[PDB]
């Protein structure tokens, strides 16, 4: 009769059938490989209702692979790997570094499918890259916690007696073709104290424009007066901010 | 051909010793009486001679200042110095005495007033002043009353800085002035231990020398994480250099 039956069974592999059980002459079948199951590229996945109530033949056609390779962020699938998704037991992918990151030479870049259905143990192929020598900040310092490497945090700070003008920290980042600093070099600044106070009846030795860190005015007292209080004080620093280490002596009379 | 009682002199009074009647050649001596000094070079005795007729005798006291009371500023000058004879009008002369200078503006001479009194005093020698002290570097110098003959100066040394040498001064008299008792002492930066390694780690960028609030970072090699603060700092336990606290530590992943 006009009509085929049911078509063959194909192991891994299920016919959308649609409802029917009987099938008109040219009636085209496909099948869709089962759960856990990828159709091998370059082979038929369908069977024709030929004259005599005949399917055509059809061969297994399904595996049997391992997922697609898992996302790395060193390292990306190389072409034509990287479009594909039929990974039978025994195929082997190649990958290439991203940026920025480079190739470590004595590692290979390729994995492998387990029987397992499982890749090969992943190794660090592809390193990340390095930023440039930080350098150093005059009267400060830079604190490098963990390495220069891309991903990498550095902060700044400024020795007693300075204050910091610019970034307080820089992160090494990708930029284009490379990793650079994400910020420059900051500045140290001399912090200065205010201007020394004077004081009734006496002078100050030489008074200078600019008092720094632990740097002293010296007071005197005019002819007639005596003395009462610390001959000198000093610029004390704390917070960034400077002040004097105490009160200007007193010149008292007579 | 004994002598009565002798002659009555004005504002002095003999020494008589009980007795009313007295031998010829007896010789008596006045004393001038309260306020008033001998006359020098003048006679203050009678003698009882022949004919029961004593010896004649002036006045001889004249009312006179007290020796002048003692200065510490300065010193009576030769002669007055060895005097006790000082009318209405004397005037003497004073000298410094040391440790005190002259005031030029000022007369270093007292006189006798009318009332028997010696003149009001002036500082006509004043307290010599000893050298400015100067300075010490990183340390301090308090003078709390001046630096003139007796003033006391202490000595102190900054923050981080360690003191070596005398803790005060004072302006004493040396020989022909005045001088400080004790030299300037010398402020010495403390440095703290050298900071102590970590296994597995590094100190950034090592000194040689660490002083006061000066710090040190640590970093942790490849592969292992920091545990407990990533610096520390230089501290004064005084006089001592100590650090902050213990330095971080480097766990193996």
């Amino acid at each position: 009769m006009q009509d085929c039956g049911l078509p063959p069974d194909v192991p891994n592999a299920q016919p959308a059938l649609e409802g029917r059980t009987s099938f008109p002459e040219d009636t085209v079948i496909t099948y869709k490989c089962e759960e856990s199951f990828v159709k091998i590229p370059g082979e038929k996945d369908s069977v024709i209702c030929l004259k005599g109530s005949q399917w055509s033949d059809i061969e297994e056609f399904c595996n049997r692979s391992c997922e697609v390779p898992t996302r790395l962020n060193s390292a990306s699938l190389k072409q034509p790997y990287i479009t594909q998704n039929y990974f039978p037991v025994g195929t082997v992918v190649e990958y290439e570094c991203r940026p920025g990151y480079r190739r470590e030479p004595s590692l290979s870049p390729k994995l492998t499918c387990l029987q397992n259905l499982k890749w090969s143990t992943a190794v660090e192929f592809c390193k990340k890259k390095s930023c440039p020598n930080p350098g150093e900040i005059r009267n400060g310092q830079i604190d490098v916690p963990g390495g220069i490497l891309f991903g990498a945090t550095i902060s700044f700070s400024c020795n007693t007696g300075y204050k910091l003008f610019g970034s307080t920290s820089s992160f090494c980042l990708i930029s284009g073709s490379s990793v650079q600093w994400s910020d420059p070099l900051p500045e140290c600044r001399e912090i200065y104290c205010p201007a020394p106070p004077q004081i009734d009846n006496g002078i100050i030795q030489g008074e200078r424009d600019h008092y720094g860190y632990r740097q002293s005015v010296t007071y005197a007292c005019n002819k007639g007066f005596t003395m009462i209080g610390e001959h000198s004080i000093y610029c004390t620093v704390n917070n960034d901010e400077g002040e004097w280490s105490g009160p200007p002596p007193e010149c008292r009379g007579c």
